[PDB]
């Protein structure tokens, strides 16, 4: 595999502040391909400056032909809190509606909506007038709405749409799950599905797929990071309503952190674990999950497989001029093209501050990691755009640069593969 074209484009100035607000781990997700068009969504300042931004969202036509950005400014919310938890993530249901929640370290859910089906109905204009107002509840379900951090969305097969989030804190916190019906408009609740034990599940993402969501996670006991231990699984045939562990064996609901049942590998805390890295469910239905640590003496990434036979195993990820991540370090991601065979690392590197873009393939056992392509100048944890690979091939990551403000920019990355 090899690359027919690079191309890339700048989106935004990023925002100035000692945290990083735009290009977050958990952001679920903030580059987003649905029908013809890609959406994204970042902050940017308002004109009062320092410690005001605005959510912006931004469309282009990919298809049949890649057209222009165009950007709208949701200059009605202003965001003022340098908290690096305080990130935003986009959902796109089957309706054509548009979902953002943004904006969270412990408070209230924020949540918006778009008032039509614009990414079904495809208006003429692109404007902020298009949203609603901001609100602090999920209409047709029930809370509790705070203390919440983590807003994660995840389209089902139906047209419906998942949210998630953590309410509690860091050490303390449950996680719950709200589904959207495309059909009604209406919110639901599906309620607690993991439980805490004064300590906190970290989830690695969402994954849906054929009727299958599945989830991995690691534990945190207290506000230190250095308290994450395991790697966890778990899987829904019921968009999140009842769960099963790895083998098939039905969970109690809520999943508490105490059941060792659904543990996958031992870590231990102080490994240099850091929670909230990367997962995927590749579309041979082979899930992947993407941490660190420095058990073998040296920091590096890890892969870690279901395979099909049952299995999981570990891999560290190391290929030539790598350099391996500690806990604090930038999170990476993983892709999966549309036919299953190839598993693209989207790992920022420490030394470099660049992405590197990694691919393996299945026929391999995911072991030939080899240098595929490289986003130079970024302070980011990458984020990818899922539907325009399976769908056009292209390898469309939305990332933060390094450098200082107001150099710093916000670029989406476009890699047409040979596929
Ligand atoms: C429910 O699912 C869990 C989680 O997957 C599963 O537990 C895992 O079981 C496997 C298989 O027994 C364990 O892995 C082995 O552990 C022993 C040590 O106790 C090792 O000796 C093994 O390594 C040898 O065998 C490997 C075979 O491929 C070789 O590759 C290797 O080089 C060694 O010769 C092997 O690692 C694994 O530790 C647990 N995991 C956890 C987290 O407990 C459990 O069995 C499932 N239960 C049911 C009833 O299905
Ligand atoms: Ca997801
Ligand atoms: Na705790």
């Amino acid at each position: 595999l090899t690359v027919k074209s690079t191309k890339q484009w700048t989106i935004g100035t990023d925002v100035q502040g000692s945290e990083r607000l735009n290009g977050v781990s958990y952001q679920e997700d903030a580059l987003i391909t649905y029908g013809d068009y890609q959406y994204v969504t970042f902050y940017e300042t308002a004109p009062a400056g320092y410690l005001n931004h605005f959510v912006k969202v931004g469309r282009r036509r990919v298809s049949p032909s890649v057209g222009d950005w165009e950007f709208l400014t949701l200059d009605d919310y202003t965001q003022k809190t340098m908290d690096g938890h305080n990130m935003i993530s986009m959902g796109i249901s089957g309706d054509g509606k548009i979902h953002l929640s943004f904006d969270h370290h412990d408070v209230p859910i924020n949540y918006r909506i778009s008032k039509n089906g614009i990414a079904k109905d495809v208006p003429s204009k692109w404007t902020s007038d298009l949203f609603d107002p901001v609100v602090h509840e999920l209409v047709g379900s029930q809370g509790p709405y705070s203390p919440l951090t983590y807003p994660r969305f995840e389209p089902l097969g139906n047209g419906d749409l998942l949210l998630e989030f953590r309410i509690g804190q860091s050490g303390s916190g449950d996680s719950y799950i709200h589904r959207y019906s495309a059909s009604t408009g209406k919110w639901q609740a599906y309620g607690m599905y993991i439980q805490g034990d004064d300590n906190n599940a970290y989830i690695n993402g969402l994954d849906y797929l054929d009727g299958k969501l599945y989830t991995s996670w690691t534990v945190r006991e207290t506000p230190n990071a250095d308290t994450n231990h395991g790697v966890y699984f778990a899987y829904s045939n019921d968009d999140g309503k009842t769960w099963f562990n790895t083998n098939d064996t039905k969970l109690t609901k809520p999943i508490s952190t105490s059941d060792d049942s659904t543990l996958i590998w031992d870590i231990p805390q102080n490994s240099r674990m850091v929670n909230q890295e990367g997962q995927l469910i590749d579309t041979k239905g082979r899930f992947h999950i993407l941490m660190r640590d420095l058990l073998s003496g040296e920091h590096q990434y890890q892969h870690y497989l279901r395979k099909a036979d049952g299995t999981w195993t570990k891999n560290a990820i190391n290929p030539a001029g790598l350099n391996g991540p500690d806990l604090y370090d930038p999170r990476g991601k993983l892709a999966g093209d549309a036919s299953g065979e190839y598993l693209f690392g989207i790992l920022p590197d420490p030394v470099k501050q660049s992405t590197g873009i990694y691919v393996a393939t299945a026929s391999k056992d995911f072991k030939d990691w080899k240098s595929l392509a490289e986003i130079p100048n970024t302070s980011t944890e990458p984020l990818f755009d899922k539907t325009r690979l399976h769908e056009s091939g292209i390898l469309s990551v939305f990332v933060r640069q390094a450098g200082g403000f107001p150099d710093r920019k916000l670029q989406v990355w476009d890699f047409e593969l040979d596929l």
